């Protein structure tokens, strides 16, 4: 379509000449003004998926760090994504590290960043999410679309559990799921359990029925996911895997950015974590490991170097039930969701899968 094509041209221009974070904020602004294209197509009923009772109309969403402050949830979802993870948010606002703090490498389709958890803080973002939830009631294209919220600690926190607790008390009512982003097995167990308790306490301390308590999509309490970084050793992964089973966690997001990459020349003297195509193989391997160490009792959300339908099926066959995009949107533009959904549908057919669910963990 011409709407997608025109923006993809503008994107490639922007990619060549303009600073990354400036580009990002610009396009976010365009989304806020609601002048980005829509994908109004019906998603294949065979590519639908779920994390327990949380149902996704298709297997592609947008990862955390893209719309940190939830300023244009509508427009991003309407590009064809089934869900978005806003945040990571913190209890108080943070400016993050010094700019410029994000850099791309087009030929390797990789990104490096050291943002330092810049965000408007839980109060403001909660206000933004509420406004979205009200629009969602009115907007036909937002029905059954999921919004998760990634929460983290402040830069100089007094207590991590209390930081996450503050966020949950503020924004939990409006979230379909919560992503814990922070890592010793002992500390993690405490963190995970406190989060579950505080979510359960929202149900308790309210006199309203669920239909009027959970102002979200599921009309139930938010699930609890945890997001893991790829830079762990095997003993660390096994220990974590146990805690996630002990705590009965609803899902795990595999994975965040890596520091193990150094063969990107333009990133030679650059500081931060890498994402994009170079993270793909590392991330896929991580999924297989945690899918095994866990005995497949914890659903997985895939993240890392997913650009194509082919890339998607790898993550799924490794154990993932859903996929998150970020770098793809930077390098492929507005068509990312429309394209990847089409490719995965073709692939699931040619490979002789009846539906997507059948392909999870096959390899
Ligand atoms: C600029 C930037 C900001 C990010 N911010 C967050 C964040 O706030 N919270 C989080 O969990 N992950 C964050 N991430 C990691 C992404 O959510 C994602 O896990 C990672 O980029 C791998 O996906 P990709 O290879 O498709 O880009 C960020 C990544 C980038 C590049
Ligand atoms: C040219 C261009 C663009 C870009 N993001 C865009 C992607 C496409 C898109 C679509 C809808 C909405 Br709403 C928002 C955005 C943000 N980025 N992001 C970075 C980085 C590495 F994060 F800095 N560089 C970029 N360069
Ligand atoms: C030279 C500028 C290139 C961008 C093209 C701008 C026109 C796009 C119009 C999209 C319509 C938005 N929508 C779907 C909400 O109507
Ligand atoms: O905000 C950031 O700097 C950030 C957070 C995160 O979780 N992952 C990442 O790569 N960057």
């Amino acid at each position: 379509n011409p709407e997608f094509f025109l923006y993809d041209i503008f994107l490639k221009f922007c990619l060549k000449y303009i600073d990354g974070e400036i580009c990002h904020d610009l396009f976010l602004l365009l989304g806020k003004y609601n002048i980005l294209p829509y994908d109004t197509s019906n998603d294949s009923i065979y590519a639908c998926t779920n994390i327990k009772h949380l149902d996704f109309i298709n297997p592609f969403g947008v990862a955390a760090g893209f719309d940190k402050n939830g300023v244009c949830i509508d427009s991003i979802l309407k590009l064809g994504f089934s869900f978005i993870e806003i945040g990571t948010i913190t209890p108080r606002g943070q400016t993050g590290n010094a700019k410029p703090r994000i850099f791309r490498d087009v030929e390797s389709r990789s990104i490096i960043n050291s943002c330092g958890f810049n965000n408007m803080g839980c109060d403001k973002v909660t206000e933004n999410l509420i406004l979205f939830r009200k629009r969602q009631e009115e907007d036909k294209l937002l029905s059954k679309h999921i919004v998760g919220v990634s929460i983290g600690k402040n830069k100089d926190t007094v207590n991590i559990v209390d930081d996450l607790k503050y966020c949950i008390n503020k924004i939990g009512r409006y979230a379909d799921y919560i992503a814990i982003n922070v890592q010793e097995a002992g500390k993690l167990k405490n963190i995970i359990l406190s989060v579950k308790e505080e979510i359960d306490n929202l149900e308790k301390n309210n006199i309203m029925n669920d239909e009027f308590l959970w102002f979200n999509t599921t009309k139930k309490k938010p699930l609890v996911f945890v997001k893991l970084a790829p830079d762990l050793n095997q003993e660390q992964k096994k220990e974590i895997a146990d805690v996630l089973l002990e705590t009965n966690i609803d899902g795990m997001i595999i994975s965040n950015t890596t520091t193990q990459i150094n063969d990107i020349k333009s990133f030679e003297n650059k500081k931060g974590g890498v994402s994009g195509a170079k993270l793909k193989d590392i991330s896929t391997k991580f999924i297989c490991e945690m899918y095994n160490y866990t005995n497949k009792q914890i659903p997985i959300i895939a993240s890392g170097g997913i650009f194509s339908g082919l890339d998607a099926l790898e993550k799924i066959e490794a154990g993932a039930s859903v996929c998150q995009l970020y770098s793809c949107l930077v390098f492929n533009g507005m068509k990312s969701a429309v394209q990847i959904k089409r490719e995965l549908n073709h692939l699931l057919y040619q490979r002789g899968y009846y539906n997507l669910k059948e392909a999870i963990g096959r390899k």
